[PDB]
Parts: structure tokens; sequence; C-alpha cells
């Protein structure tokens, strides 16, 4: 009996303890010489002996080889198959003693074999959780974490054993990504998941619980920064062989028997830290960050304003129409003309700025845009959104810049020889003429002053009192948000504000060109002059929001009646 029972134990079934794939090891309950607690004792050791099949099979099936698969799997296997082996080692040790001794009994052999039958069911729910849900990849860990918690000092401990194997795979893919920017993901088992350029994201329903999201953006920044790393014409790591230190704190790690959350998470806030550094370094020292800000300061936000003022000036013509095959090669001609005219010298920076036209998929205004070809590794921080931005806070400029231009085109014309009437019609448009080109250079003094220098001043500030590359990206954000909210704010109402002097502008010239002390000639004309009067006063008044950087009544009513005339 000891013989079949030895070998139903280590997995073979035969004729008196048989297989039922229902449910297992079986024996006859009616030997007649068998007491009852012993048949009982049998049926106790079969159990034991069931699970030891049901995981040797398990082992067997995800091992060497849409159901269970990944590496996570085999390394739980790999672990499951390690913490079976003092069992082993206990058949092992019974098959010598029944041959020392033909005499063992059933009970001695249940006694010896106890520990086992207290340690294997609770390893057996973990397997079938893990069977039943199909739980993969990193999941695995978390279920493991969990039941290593349900406690038994001997269960507990198997259970961090098999933990530490498969945190061995989760280490192999944290070190490659977080060290050499690669994923390694072949089953997509990681929580850092990919989805030309390569973007990453967390897969969040594979993070294991008790690794903190905050933790995991970490790791997933590390190892973005390092996959950026794709500069053909030179070849500059992130990290120094400073590589070595931190492979080497991964592998201490990955040895630890316990799983220390504080500990880790050290170890991943000292190579983040870093490659922050390295990253402003990399950014300020030696790509001229500063140097860029400045160059799209003078383009997005229309620094030079020589350039911008004789470009509109000659691309008016070919702008005012709906675009066509040839705008934007005629335009981008214009602005190199007028880089020329304003002897703009830099031989090296109009290549690589671009002005585009919307053509296919209203005015060429309306579709005029402007790119900025980033190199590596700027594009870091001038994402293609961040590009977007800059664009549309471009347009808001440069429609208050232009039509300030036709505004003072419009008094020129006036003033011109055909249009004056030697009367007092002339003073009249010299003093509106004067008053709005003090009006026009004061806004512009403030909108550049208030606005863009000083928004601009502080990023510089932030960007060079801080050692760390989110910091920069940080702040930023902070200036691109705030000059978009300036632009729907300040650009927009300054610009309707303008557009109406325009107007009358247009309308005056027109009423003097009629050539009536007539009646309805001088109703017009005070019309007309208070027109001006008002549009004047309320550009006033929306400046001293601008200095204040809050919004007041004045600016306030004027926003609530430019959405009043859209929508009714």
């Amino acid at each position: 009996m000891i013989h079949e029972l030895l070998l139903a134990l280590s997995g073979y079934p035969g004729s008196i303890f048989t297989w039922n794939k229902r449910s297992g090891l079986q024996v006859s309950q009616d030997f007649p010489f068998l007491h009852p607690s012993e048949t009982s004792v049998l049926n106790r050791l079969c159990r034991l002996g069931t699970d030891y099949i049901r995981f040797t099979e398990f082992i067997e099936q995800y091992t060497g080889h849409g159901g269970l698969h990944g590496i996570y799997l085999r390394a739980f296997c790999t672990g499951l198959d390690s913490v079976l082996q003092p069992y082993r080692q206990a058949l092992l040790d019974l098959e010598q003693e029944f041959l020392g001794d033909p005499h063992l009994s059933i009970s001695h052999v249940n006694y010896f074999l106890d520990q086992f039958q207290l340690l294997f069911p609770s390893v057996m729910v973990v397997v079938e959780q893990i069977k039943s849900q199909k739980i993969h990849g990193c999941q695995i860990l978390e279920t493991v974490y969990k039941h290593s918690c349900g406690g038994l000092p001997p269960v507990r401990s198997a259970l961090e054993k098999i933990l530490a194997v498969c945190h061995g795979v989760m280490y192999k893919q944290l070190s490659a990504w977080m060290l050499h920017g690669l994923l390694l993901d072949q089953h997509e088992e990681f929580f850092i998941k990919q989805g030309s350029l390569k973007q990453f994201s967390l897969r969040v329903e594979i993070l294991p619980s008790y690794i903190p999201v905050r933790v995991a953006e970490k790791i997933l920044f590390v190892g973005e920064s390092v996959q950026m790393f794709e500069n053909n014409v030179n070849l500059t790591s992130i990290l120094k062989n400073q590589e070595d230190t931190f492979a080497a704190e991964l592998h201490r790690l990955k040895q630890q028997p316990l799983f220390s959350l504080v500990d880790f998470e050290q170890v991943v806030d000292r190579i983040r830290s870093t490659v922050a550094e390295h990253l402003w370094k990399l950014m300020v020292e030696e790509s001229d960050l500063l140097g860029q800000l400045k160059i799209i300061k003078d383009f997005y936000l229309l620094g030079r304003g020589e350039l911008f003022q004789a470009f509109i000036d000659t691309a008016q013509h070919m702008l005012k129409t709906p675009p066509t095959a040839v705008t934007e090669h005629d335009v981008n001609v214009a602005f190199q003309q007028s880089a020329h005219k304003v002897l703009l010298d830099d031989d090296n920076l109009l290549p690589l700025l671009h002005l585009t036209i919307e053509y296919h998929g209203a005015s060429g205004w309306a579709a005029l845009g402007l790119s900025y070809k980033v190199q590596w590794p700027l594009h870091i921080l001038f994402t293609p959104a961040v590009l977007e931005k800059y664009n549309v806070v471009f347009k808001y400029l440069l429609s208050v810049r232009r039509v300030q231009a036709e505004l003072q085109h419009c008094w020129a014309l006036q003033m011109q020889r055909k249009h004056l009437k030697s009367n007092q019609t002339d003073a009249i448009k010299w003093r509106l003429r004067n008053h709005m080109a003090f009006l026009v250079d004061n806004l512009q003094y403030y909108l550049q002053v208030d606005v863009l220098e000083s928004q601009f001043s502080q990023l510089l500030h932030q960007i060079n009192s801080t050692r760390d590359f989110e910091s920069i990206r940080l702040a930023h954000d902070h200036f691109l948000s705030n000059l978009l909210a300036q632009s729907f704010i300040l650009l927009k109402p300054v610009f309707h504000c303008l557009n109406e002097i325009l107007d009358l502008c247009h309308s005056f010239c027109s009423l003097v060109s009629q050539n009536l002390l007539d009646e309805r000639g001088a109703a017009q004309l005070s019309i007309l002059v208070k027109g001006f009067s008002r549009q004047s006063s309320l550009l006033f008044k929306i400046l001293s929001s601008v200095r204040n950087h809050q919004i007041n009544s004045d600016l306030a009513q004027l926003l609530l009646r430019l959405d009043y005339n859209k929508y009714y």
C-alpha cells in the first residue's frame, strides 16, 4: 500500500490510487483491513498528491513550450517549481526510508508530509485565480502579492519567493526601459506601452496596485528621455557610465527577497533626478534652448517688428485673396525679400522657418501659419502640439499688426494731394491720424512690455534658476498657456476696436471725398468723430486691464457684446 501511495504522491496514479480527471486522486473507501481513520488519512494524502500533479501539469504547460502565455507566467511557473522542491526532497527521503524499513506506515507518511499539506492548497488558490481569470503579465505580480499578504509564515514565505522571481522579470524590463530606452515586451505584459518618432504611455490596467501611478509616471519619463536619443551626423547616453551605478542598483533590488516600495522609489527618484539634470544641461548648455526661445519669440511672437511690417506691406496683395497653388511659394519669397529689405543678417535662421498656407485642406491671411523646424534634441520641448499653440498666438498677434498697418495706410492715402480739400477736413484728418498713431504706439508698447516681454522674462528666469528639465516644461507650459489666454481675452478685443476704427477711417475718407458747410455733411462728420473717440476711449480702458492682468468691467462688457453679436 505504501508503495502505491508513494508513487501517487509522486505523480503516478495506478490501480489503487486512481486518477479521476474531475476529482483527481482517489482510493477505495472499502479496504476491509483499514480503520476508518486510516482511510481518512489516505483521502487527505490523495488531495496532497492531486495538487502536486496539478501544479506539475501547470508548470509543464507554460515553461519549455487566447489563453495564458508570457514571460511573467513562465517566471511564475519557475518560482512554483522551486517552491515545490522541498516536497520532492521529502518524497526522495520517504523512498529511502521505505527501502530501509519496509514497515513504513501510512501514519508516518502522513506526519512527515504535514507541512506540505498546509502549504499546497493556499498556493493552489493563486494558480486557480490565474487560471480562471487569465491573469496576464504584471497582473500576475499583483495576484501573487495580494495572496502573499494572506498570512501563515510558510505560505506567505512561499509566495514571497515566487514574487521575487516574478519581480526579476519586472526589473529586467525596467532596466532595459529606464537605461536603454527599450521596451522588450512582445506579449504586452509591462505597464509602459508603445502607442518614425514613437509615443509612450502608461498601461495602467496592468500596473501592479502596490506601485503608485506617481511612481510609474517617473519610470515613464526616464525611459522616454532615453529612447529619445535618435540624434545621423554626430552621436551624443544621458546617463554617463553612471549607467553602471544604475544597472547595479536595479540588480541589487532584484536580489532583495522582499519587495520594498520605499527602497524601490528611492532608486526610481534617483534615476529620474539624474536624467532631469542631464536633460536641463543638454538643453540649456549644449543646444541653446535660451537662444531658440528667442528665435521663437522673434517670429511667433513678432519680436522682429520691422520684418513683419515690411512683410505685411509686401504680401498684402497676395494674401487678401483666397489662396491658390502658388501662394505659399510667393509668400515665402516675400518673406525673404522682407528680411533682406530689413537687413536681417543671420544667413542661417530663415532656412529653419517657413510660412504655411492652408490650400484645399477664404483669404490667404486666414490660411497663413508659421512653421519652425525644431532640431534634436529640442523637439522634446517643442512638440508639435506646442508649435500648434505658438502658431495660434502668432495669428492673433499678426492680425492686430495687420489691422494697425491698414489703419496707418488709410490715413496716409487721405493725406495725399488728390484727397486733400485744402479746408478744415484736412486738419481734422491730420489730428485723427496723429491721435490714432499715438493710440497704436501705446497699445503696442503695453502689449509688448506688460504681456510679451514680461512673460518671456519670467520664463527665462524660471529656466535659469532651476536645474531640472521638468521645471522648464512646466514654466514653458504656463507661459504658452498665458499667451493663449491673452490672445483670446486682449488681442481679440483690441483687434476688434482697431478694426472698428478702420471702418470709421474708410467712412471718413468716403464722406470727405463727396465734395459737399452742407447740413448732412457736418452731421455725418460729427457721428464719425464720436465713433473715433469712443473706440479710442475703449482701447484706453482695455489698456488698464492689460496692465493689471485682471479683466475690468469695460473689457468684460466688451467681450460680452462681442459674443452677443456672434450668436444673436
